[PDB]
Formats: structure tokens, C-alpha cells, sequence
């Protein structure tokens, strides 16, 4: 399974270590993937070829919403990770776009990650 | 109908206000799984789709990207006197026709959006 993981470039450096724990704990499971051009251009051959895209979605992104646009145009299996405690709003638009199964957005705190991934994954 | 427009900025209100204001003169500017499925909506029914990317938004990127899959005309209004650097993934989706990503200051709004519709119109001029 090619696992794709989204974060943003300002939660890659406030939320950094997470994002880390984020991607160590999906390589388990499987492959993770991850001018302007190219990295567009390169991030969307990733989304192609993803069996599941992983976004954490607490850092409002332009860059991580419009990936997950892109996702759900290909119908990829995507999973959505949220933190309330941040005292965020997650966007009515990513959360709206839930499914249930293909489309599913988890709200966690920090510490639980690793056994959220472990469940989504088991 | 006159065309459909589509305007999405971040959930700067003066901005945004004059700015649906200036795109009501080309046509009617159409602007949680209830909320999704009604932008879905519009996206798909736009002639064009103007996007305020000032503000990091997950919502503004989500209709970005689902209006690049459905082959939309896409406009992106950023401010650089903002402060804030604009994704690589929004500027790198353009390609100078289809999607196009302008640079601009706050007072001359109008005056890009009557250049922008001017050069491709939505509704021809009267001879
Ligand atoms: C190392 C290789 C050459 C490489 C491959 C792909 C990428 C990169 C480097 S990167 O670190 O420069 N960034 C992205 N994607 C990206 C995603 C979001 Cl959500 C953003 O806001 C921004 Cl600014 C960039 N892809
Ligand atoms: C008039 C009716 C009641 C109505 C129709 C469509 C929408 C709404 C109300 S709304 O004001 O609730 N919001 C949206 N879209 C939306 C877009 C982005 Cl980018 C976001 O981040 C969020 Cl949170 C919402 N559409």
C-alpha cells in the first residue's frame, strides 16, 4: 500500500515531531510517498498513486485542502486527522466532505495517534 | 442566464464584499455534508471560479481542487502585503491560462477583475 501523508508547511514546523509520529507509524503499514511546478506536478503523481491519502487537517492549508480536492476527484481512500484541543474550527468543507468509509475525518489529541493508526490500519 | 461566477475566500470582509460587488457585474455570482454538496454544486454550474487565497484555507483548497478536476476557469486573487508566502501548491497549479494566479494590492481589485473578464469575456461587448 502506498500511503500518502499531507501536512501543512506551517504545522511541518509547529506540529513537526507529530507529523513524524505521523509518518514512522504509517510506514508500518506500508510505502509512504512523501520551482512550484514541479512540486505540483510531483505531489499530484503521490496522490495518483496513493492506495490512501492521510491528511492532518488542524493547520488551516491551502496546499493540504486543495491535495485532498485533487484526492477526492481520483476516489481515493482518504483519512482526515483533526485536533480539537488546538480550539480550532475544522472547515464545514472537509468535514462535509465525510463519507463514513472512504471519506472519514477522526478527531484525536496527540498522544492516541499511533493507536488511531494502528485501528484504521487493522 | 447571464454566466454563473463562483467567488470562495476564507470562512478582509471589505475585500471580499468588493469583490463580489465588482463580479456581479459580469454575470450571477452563485456564493457540513449540506454546506459540501451545495458548493459542489456551484462549482460545477460556474463559468468561472474567482478564489481570495490571502488566507490559508482547507475549504478554499478542497474547492480549488475539486474545481481543477472539473476542468474549471479559475482566477486566485492573492495580497503579498499579507505578510504570508502562498503555497507552492496553488501557484504551481497554474499555467497561465486555464488557472491563473494573480499578485495584487488591495485597491486596484476592480480595475484586474474588468482586465481579467475584458480579455476573456464571459459575455461579449455590444457593438
Ligand atoms: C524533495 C522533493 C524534491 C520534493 C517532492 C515533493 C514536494 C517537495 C519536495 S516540497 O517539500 O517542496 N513540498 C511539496 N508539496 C507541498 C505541499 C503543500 Cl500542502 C504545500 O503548502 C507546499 Cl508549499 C508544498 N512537495
Ligand atoms: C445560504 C446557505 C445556508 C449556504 C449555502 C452554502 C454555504 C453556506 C451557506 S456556509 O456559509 O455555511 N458555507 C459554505 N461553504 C464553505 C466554504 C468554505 Cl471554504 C469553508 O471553509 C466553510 Cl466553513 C464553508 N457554503
Amino acid at each position: 500500500p502506498a500511503l500518502y501523508f499531507c501536512g501543512s508547511i506551517r504545522g511541518g514546523r509547529e506540529d513537526r515531531t507529530l507529523y513524524e509520529r505521523i509518518v514512522s507509524r504509517l510506514r508500518r503499514f506500508g510505502t509512504v510517498l512523501t520551482g512550484d511546478r514541479l512540486i505540483h506536478e510531483q505531489d499530484l503523481e503521490w496522490l495518483q498513486q496513493a492506495d490512501v491519502v492521510v491528511a492532518e487537517v488542524t493547520q488551516p492549508s491551502l496546499g493540504v485542502g486543495y491535495e485532498l480536492g485533487r484526492a477526492v476527484a481520483f476516489n481515493k481512500r482518504i483519512l482526515c486527522l483533526f485536533r480539537p484541543q488546538s480550539g480550532r474550527v475544522l472547515s464545514a468543507m472537509i468535514r462535509g466532505a465525510a463519507d463514513g468509509s472512504r471519506f472519514q475525518v477522526w478527531d484525536y489529541e496527540e498522544g492516541e495517534v499511533e493507536a488511531l493508526l494502528d485501528r484504521y490500519f487493522e
